[PDB]
């Protein structure tokens, strides 16, 4: 089913809910901006392929409050999307695709 991830989370503080999602082998999913940012998205190869990976990776950034991306989620396994610019804080995701 059709999967959403916001950047942050409600409130005040830099967080990737759900931290986990599972959908179907096929659908996409949608994030949402939050805020803390910049909100980068790059999901590295981490259980999937690259290229593959690649075009679910997110190399941009978050600074208005209204834009959304979009990832496939068509090959089975698992992404892992983290902060660009928090890559080493406390600021990741991980992804289950069936
Ligand atoms: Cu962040």
């Amino acid at each position: 089913a059709n999967a959403t991830v916001k950047m942050g989370s409600d409130s005040g503080a830099l967080v990737f809910e759900p931290s986990t999602v599972t959908i179907k082998a096929g659908e996409e999913v949608k994030w949402v901006n939050n805020k803390l940012s910049p909100h980068n998205i790059v999901f590295a190869a981490d259980g999937v392929d690259a290229d593959t990976a690649a075009k679910l990776s997110h190399k941009g950034l978050a600074f208005a409050a209204g834009e959304s991306f979009t990832s496939t989620f068509t090959e089975p396994g698992t992404y892992t999307y983290y902060c660009e610019p928090h890559r080493g804080a406390g600021m990741v995701g991980k992804v289950v695709v069936d």
